[PDB]
């Protein structure tokens, strides 16, 4: 028998908008998202929800999930969100109008979150941050001026094209980087990252615990092969990577 | 209505061995690479193909075509080949071997091909090559050892895991060097590229493109960034990619 090939045109055949895909590990708080992102317009016309299912154990971490997300999904732009997010004002038609605002004032966009750290800081002495959010360190707060550039992005709520995805790497594993990850390897793709104006409440916090530093130390040793010197800031602290004529004391 | 959430888990779940992807322009080339794969076991239980359809004209070209295919993709690993490559001995069972031996030697692996350059060549004064290939140059030549590690392959035949891809660079577009850049980038994931043993017939010969040499300036000025004084090795020709001590005459 002669094969049967499919021949694939360069159209985007998604129908819905978005499909919001998040890291699962407790039942009450997944439910609490999800039925505010249908109060706030995410109805089934629109979006779809996937949960990478670590209710059990972590089956995935931060910088393993997405791969297997990504070839699940239909929508036009993947949301990888943590469980603990919930909308509580903007809504579908915000987020929408976000994205291709975005689109028109920056096409090389590939990746856009809700907070982060300003691309290339020209004061290292503070870390630099760039968000609008309401979370545990206050209500409707706001640091620097978004939507800008960003080098990092906070990991609870990120956002790319399904038809332009960016791939966190392989060589790291763990929960805590992969938001900078994911916008290091952007800009190795030749893209780049966001913050955005898209105000949600999230309701965790980070945990500076031992594979926090581990992993802090991780990202130093291999990313100051490709960056020496550079300093890269985000919402958790600036990160010296060092390597090359940093070195010298 | 509360939305229904699809539960994701590790698990491979494909059925289908092989989603065999070709860059296709001629319908007389590949309609015989077809025949070709399925005389060769690559059968409708085992392989699906899909073509990114270029017939009409240049609506894909070598750095956007995987984006586009992989989301349709539903086997465990996907090939990216040309149009005109045919199988004409080593068939779907010497593939699998040669996949599942490669994963047992050396897990980092992401991308594999039938032809390239070995990893780090200490002899910049000729090329480093590593294939088995029937092609213009000789029928059942080699040149190296395969299989070997590498640090650019051959467009002609390679291939990923669909569930550990690697993505191309959005800021390039053409027809040549997309080879090495998917191997470079495997690189910045965290991964390796192997040149594998699987002899096929690759024929045609390469025309006079004044783009070959706009890619092989673009690859310097982009990869010179991040491998300052590196020389690559293509099958194509070594690329000093210059940048930072080796500016200096």
């Amino acid at each position: 028998m002669k094969p049967v090939p499919t021949y694939v045109q360069d159209k985007d055949e998604s129908t819905l908008m978005f499909s919001v895909c998040s890291l699962v590990r407790d039942q009450a708080k997944y439910d609490r998202l999800l039925e505010s992102f249908e109060r706030f317009g995410f109805t089934p016309d629109k979006a779809e929800f996937l949960a990478a299912d670590n209710r059990e154990g972590n089956q995935f971490h931060g910088f393993s999930w997405h791969k297997q997300m990504l070839p699940r999904c239909k929508g036009r732009y993947v949301i990888f969100c943590h469980e603990d997010v919930e909308l509580v004002d903007r809504g579908y038609d915000d987020l929408v109008a976000a994205i291709e605002a975005l689109e028109e004032a920056d096409p090389k966009w590939l990746v856009a979150g809700v907070a982060g750290s300003p691309w290339r800081p020209l004061n290292h002495s503070v870390t630099a941050q760039a968000l609008h959010i309401s979370d545990v360190f206050g209500n409707d707060r706001r640091r620097g001026n978004v939507p800008c550039r960003v080098e990092s992005l906070d990991e609870c709520f990120l956002l790319m094209r399904r038809l332009k995805p960016v791939l966190n790497s392989y060589d790291m594993q763990g929960f805590h980087y992969y938001g900078a990850d994911l916008c290091l390897q952007a800009e190795f793709l030749g893209g780049r990252a966001y913050a955005i104006d898209f105000h949600l409440h999230h309701y965790g916090r980070a945990i500076a615990d031992e594979n926090f530093h581990r992993l802090r130390q991780e990202m130093a040793q291999k990313y100051r092969r490709w960056f020496p010197g550079r300093i890269l800031h985000c919402v958790t602290g600036r990160v010296a990577l060092g390597g090359g004529w940093y070195e010298a004391r």
